[PDB]
């Protein structure tokens, strides 16, 4: 009944709060209408003064922008022309290097790679010998390792049998009384929770 | 009470592990003997070849580095002067723009700033007129609201205390027997818990 009892107190509070909400909304709206009224009168200024002023305000910037664009247009031509001349010369000068020095670089790269290719020829072959040498060792040693690993695995399993059979059996035999004790304790606990919490 | 039994079986499994460790380490060391020597057989011809691999490779690389470095002096060096001259030209080009157009842009800024002096400044003063009215409304409406908030505070405090008295009274009234009831359940719970967790 505690929940329903306190529920009444909440409901009565809500009732009186709702009774207050009326005057509150009335006063709030009444005052809001005043604030909005001031803003309504302000509208004939904040929006109207700026509407009349928006003409010369935008006009000033607009005309200046026109001049700025005109000035930019009168300069964009010679500027682009100079940049064009500069680019032409600078790029032509660059091409004067990208061609001969470029080809020379390619020719040098030929010898660079050719020497590398020539060096890598016996290198790769000797690397094959290295691989074969390592492979032989790793194969012979690997075969021994596999055999050893197998023996180890066998013995590991042999000793694991002691855990799979004796240890497991012994543990299971010890778990049985544990489960029995657990079941009792669980039953007791279940009853406790049902007696005091239900 | 079967902790000793459980530990006993675990001790035996540890003993079996020790029984393994003996031969296992012995053969593992014999394995390592093959692995170390095997790796040494691979590493001997490896390191001995490294001398006859890194040296000639470094030689070829040094020659390549020397060639590349020479090419830098036959490319990067002259191009540095060309790029520097090109930069000097571009700088001149830029200076012949940053100066005249700079003064132009600076004058444009003056035109905009002076405009703002007749745009923002006066508008700010006109804004003061609006702010005066806005703040006036906020002061008037706020003053009325302040009184309303005060009255609402009393109307809220009266209702709060109106509920507080019977609420606290009933709460304490119900808390008394509820606490006693809780004591009974708490006691009976703990008393039985001690019997279960004995
Ligand atoms: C149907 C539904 C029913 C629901 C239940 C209804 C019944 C509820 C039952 C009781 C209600 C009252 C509970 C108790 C209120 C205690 C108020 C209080 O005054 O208690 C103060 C004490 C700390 O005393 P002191 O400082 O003087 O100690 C030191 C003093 N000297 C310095 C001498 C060192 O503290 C405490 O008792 C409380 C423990 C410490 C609190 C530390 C401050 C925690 C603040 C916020 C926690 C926010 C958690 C959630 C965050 C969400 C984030 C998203
Ligand atoms: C439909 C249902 C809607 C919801 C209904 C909710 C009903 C809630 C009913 C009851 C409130 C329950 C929660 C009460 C929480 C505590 C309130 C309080 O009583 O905390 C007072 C403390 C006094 O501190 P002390 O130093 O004396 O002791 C310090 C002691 N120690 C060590 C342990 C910190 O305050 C402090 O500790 C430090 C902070 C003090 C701040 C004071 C600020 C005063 C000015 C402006 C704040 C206005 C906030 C208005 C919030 C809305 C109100 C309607
Ligand atoms: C010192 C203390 C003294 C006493 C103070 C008392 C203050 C009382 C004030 C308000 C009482 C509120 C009572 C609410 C009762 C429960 C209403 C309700 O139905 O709870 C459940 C609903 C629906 O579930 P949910 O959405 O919560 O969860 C959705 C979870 N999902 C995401 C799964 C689906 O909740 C909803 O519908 C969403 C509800 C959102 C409510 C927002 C806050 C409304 C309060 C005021 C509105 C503004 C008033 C002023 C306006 C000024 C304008 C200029
Ligand atoms: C709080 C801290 C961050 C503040 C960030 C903002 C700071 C600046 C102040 C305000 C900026 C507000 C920006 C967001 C505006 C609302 C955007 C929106 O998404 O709103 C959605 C809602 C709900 O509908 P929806 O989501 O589907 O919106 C699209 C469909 N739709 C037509 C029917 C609304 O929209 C609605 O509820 C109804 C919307 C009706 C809008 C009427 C606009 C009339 C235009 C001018 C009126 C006269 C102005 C005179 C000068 C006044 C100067 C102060
Ligand atoms: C200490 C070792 C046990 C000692 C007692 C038992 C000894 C038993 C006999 C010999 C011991 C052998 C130990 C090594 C066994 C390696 C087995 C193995 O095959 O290895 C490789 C596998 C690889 O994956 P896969 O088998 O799926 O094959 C691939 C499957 N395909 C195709 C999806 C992706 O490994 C895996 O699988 C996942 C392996 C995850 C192992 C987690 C071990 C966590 C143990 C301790 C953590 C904390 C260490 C630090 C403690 C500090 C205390 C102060
Ligand atoms: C001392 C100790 C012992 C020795 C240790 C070192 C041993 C080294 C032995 C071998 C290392 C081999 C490394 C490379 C392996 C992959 C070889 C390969 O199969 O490569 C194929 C590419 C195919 O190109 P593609 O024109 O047919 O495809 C054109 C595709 N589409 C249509 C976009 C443009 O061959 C190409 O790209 C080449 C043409 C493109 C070149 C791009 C720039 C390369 C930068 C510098 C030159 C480096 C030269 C030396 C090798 C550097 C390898 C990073
Ligand atoms: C023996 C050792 C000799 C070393 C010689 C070094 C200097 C070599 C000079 C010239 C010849 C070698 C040039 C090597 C670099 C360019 C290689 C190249 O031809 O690449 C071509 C690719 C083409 O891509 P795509 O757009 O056609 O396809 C995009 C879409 N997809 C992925 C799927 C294809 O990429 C591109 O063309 C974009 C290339 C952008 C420029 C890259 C320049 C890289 C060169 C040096 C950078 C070094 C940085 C060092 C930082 C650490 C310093 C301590
Ligand atoms: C690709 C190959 C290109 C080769 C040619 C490259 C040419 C350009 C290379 C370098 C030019 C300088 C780059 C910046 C170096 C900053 C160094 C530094 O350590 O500077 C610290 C100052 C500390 O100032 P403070 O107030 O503590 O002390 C009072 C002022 N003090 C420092 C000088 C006593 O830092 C400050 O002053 C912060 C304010 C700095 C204002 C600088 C205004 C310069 C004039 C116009 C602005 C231009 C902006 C361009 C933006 C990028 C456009 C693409
Ligand atoms: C409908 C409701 C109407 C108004 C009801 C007012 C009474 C409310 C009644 C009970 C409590 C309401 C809820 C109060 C919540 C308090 C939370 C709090 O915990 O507050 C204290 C903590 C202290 O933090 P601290 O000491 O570690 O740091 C201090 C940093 N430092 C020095 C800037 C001082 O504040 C902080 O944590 C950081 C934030 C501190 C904010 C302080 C704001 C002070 C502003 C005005 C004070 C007005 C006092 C008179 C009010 C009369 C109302 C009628
Ligand atoms: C960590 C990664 C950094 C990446 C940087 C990328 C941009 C590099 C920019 C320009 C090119 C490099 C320009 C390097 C200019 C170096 C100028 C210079 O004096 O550097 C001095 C440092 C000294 O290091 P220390 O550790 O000895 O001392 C540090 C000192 N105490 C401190 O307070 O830090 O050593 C160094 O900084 C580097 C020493 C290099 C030695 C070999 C120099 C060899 C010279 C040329 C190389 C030719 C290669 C040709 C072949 C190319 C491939 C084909
Ligand atoms: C009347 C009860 C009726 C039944 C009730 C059943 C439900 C009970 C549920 C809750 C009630 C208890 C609620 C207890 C709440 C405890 C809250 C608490 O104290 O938090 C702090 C403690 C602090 O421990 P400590 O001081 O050791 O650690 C300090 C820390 N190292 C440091 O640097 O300062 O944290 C710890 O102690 C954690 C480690 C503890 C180690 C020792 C743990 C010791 C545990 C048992 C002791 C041995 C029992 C042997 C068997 C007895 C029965 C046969």
């Amino acid at each position: 009944l505690k929940l329903l009892d306190n529920w009444d107190s909440v409901t009565s509070t809500f009732s009186k709060l709702r009774e207050q909400l009326g005057p509150v909304t009335q006063e709030f709206w009444d005052n809001l209408e005043k604030e909005t009224e001031g803003l309504r009168q302000e509208m004939s200024k904040d929006l109207e003064e700026v509407k009349a002023k928006v003409q010369p305000y935008l006009d000033d910037f607009q005309k200046k922008w026109q001049e700025e664009m005109e000035l930019y247009r009168q300069k964009v031509e010679p500027l682009r022309a100079e940049l064009q001349e500069g680019a032409r010369q600078k790029l032509h000068e660059l091409q004067e290097k990208l061609s001969p020095l470029g080809e020379e670089m390619r020719d040098r790269a030929r010898a660079h790679v050719d020497a590398l290719r020539t060096h890598l020829a016996p290198y790769s072959d000797e690397l094959r010998q290295r691989l074969a040498a390592r492979l032989e060792a790793l194969k012979e040693n690997g075969g021994a390792r596999l055999a050893e690993y197998h023996a180890k695995a066998t013995e590991h399993l042999s000793t694991l049998s002691e855990k799979a059979k004796p240890a497991l059996e012994d543990l299971r035999q010890g778990l049985l009384p544990v489960l029995e004790s657990f079941k009792v304790s669980f039953l007791s606990a279940l009853e406790e929770y049902t007696k005091k919490l239900n």
